[PDB]
């Protein structure tokens, strides 16, 4: 289907066997999510944007739920003020930008 | 045109005359621009991001071009890591998501 941008594109998301709301940001590299426990290890990281950088954990080959689709990508995991859902996940449910 | 995410959508953009490279961003509300002087008078502006909030000079009515199309609208000059098109001016030139 099509998500218009008039408002910020929020969608449902099912990990961990937790439920989150995240925005679909095509200007993230990587889906960031606020703190929560997730299986397997992790590499620290920093990551940042307007504000300045934050202290993530990555995990790598996270099973998420998204759009009716069961798509598997990185996590990074940290104080950020909203979960965000990043093209590291945007591709593998085929979401592209059209004009 | 369709702009898949698997590198980030950077595009050209033009603006007082000049060409900017700037990342489409469904993430951003509004599109915020690096340092670079704008004509009249601006307000002021505070925006949060993932590393917290910054200050920001707010111009409007201002004409943008986006991938060729025109767009006269709301661009925010301030410290920001790159220059990003927010969903005021994505919205402007017809631009969705789509899966
Ligand atoms: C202090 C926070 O206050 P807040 O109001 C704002 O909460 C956010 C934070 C981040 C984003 C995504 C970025 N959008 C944003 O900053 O938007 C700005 C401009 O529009 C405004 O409206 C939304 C917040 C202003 C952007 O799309 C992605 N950034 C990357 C890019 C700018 C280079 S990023 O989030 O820093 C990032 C993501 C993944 C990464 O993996 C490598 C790296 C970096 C949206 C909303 O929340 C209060 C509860």
């Amino acid at each position: 289907p099509q998500i218009t941008l008039w408002q910020r594109p929020l969608v449902t998301i099912k990990i961990g066997g937790q439920l989150k709301e995240a925005l679909l940001d095509t200007g993230a590299d990587d889906t960031v999510l606020e703190e929560m426990s997730l299986p397997g290890r992790w590499k620290p990281k920093m990551i940042g944007g307007i504000g300045g950088f934050i202290k993530v954990r990555q995990y790598d080959q996270i099973l998420i739920e998204i759009c009716g689709h069961k798509a598997i990508g990185t996590v990074l995991v940290g104080p950020t003020p909203v979960n965000i859902i990043g093209r590291n996940l945007l591709t593998q449910i085929g979401m592209t930008l059209n004009f």
